[PDB]
């Protein structure tokens, strides 16, 4: 009943610093299915889950939803391998903390692939639609080399607006159910919610693709699992490119919103 991403915690005595060591493979649960050129990669939401489970089970807090994310760096793709070992530090106070998730080859030598910083959850017109095929949309980045499976293909209904809002219908697929209970935020879901950039006409206007390389203030109120529409937008600004999405009830209350989701064009 241990964390299927996050693994085993225990506490350096000699810092303060926690660790969490945990074994990857490309046939964990769904993890074989979101690849890239011919690669399974890990997510970048699975970064998300991993750094607020690693807060959760530092400091026991009787909130809910009781974490969100300041933010996170995608700092390198980590490319699933079998054998491979993902290490996970924590360092500050349970009102903020720093997370670093690394993969480790053998001992002595580790490589970084996100930082986090979370924190204390806060509480709680002729734009009309261009129906799209999620179908197309799907096809496009298997094309530019971004290989969803079964369990990832969440959009199930999908449109843009004039103003270059992408509106999605997702409903969490069957493969991607199971092994769920353990997880805080589900990273296919969220995974899903963020693919909606992808469909936003400054994503489609740009093979390569566009990909999540930095977020800034995801929030979290529930089983967003629970999910039903999704909406980003992503604008371009300075040299790059910035995205908001927000994941909904079939009430139509939020569910996960991440305030910022900062891009990139990936060579493919």
């Amino acid at each position: 009943d241990t964390h299927p991403l996050l693994g085993v915690g225990v506490t350096d005595p000699t810092n303060g610093t926690r660790v969490w060591e945990s074994e990857l493979d490309p046939d964990l649960l769904w993890l074989a299915d979101h690849v890239i050129d011919d690669l399974v990669v890990l997510p970048g939401a699975a970064y998300a889950e991993i750094a607020l489970a690693a807060a959760t089970d530092t400091f026991a807090v009787e909130q809910d939803q009781p974490w969100m994310i300041s933010e996170l760096d995608l700092r390198q793709m980590l490319h699933v391998t079998p054998g491979t070992v993902l290490v996970t530090t924590l360092t500050g106070d349970e009102q903020r903390c720093q997370v670093e998730i690394r993969t480790r080859s053998g001992s002595s030598g580790w490589t970084t692939h996100a930082t986090a910083t979370v924190a204390r959850a806060e509480p709680l017109t002729a734009d009309l639609e261009d129906q799209l095929d999620p179908d197309d949309l799907y096809q496009r980045l298997r094309g530019a080399g971004q290989q969803h499976g079964p369990a990832f293909q969440g959009i199930v209904g999908l449109a843009v607006t004039q103003a270059g809002v992408a509106r999605a219908q997702v409903r969490l697929p069957a493969s991607a159910r199971t092994g769920s209970r353990e997880f805080m935020l589900h990273p296919v879901m969220m995974d899903i919610a963020l693919q909606t950039l992808g469909a936003t006409r400054t994503a489609t206007d740009l093979s390569a693709l566009v990909v999540p390389v930095r977020f800034a203030g995801v929030h979290v109120y529930g089983d967003i699992t629970r999910g039903v529409r999704a909406v980003g937008s992503l604008a371009a600004a300075g040299d790059r490119l910035v995205g908001e999405v927000v994941l909904t009830d079939a009430n139509g209350q939020p569910l996960l919103v991440v305030d910022e989701v900062e891009m990139a064009v990936l060579g493919s």
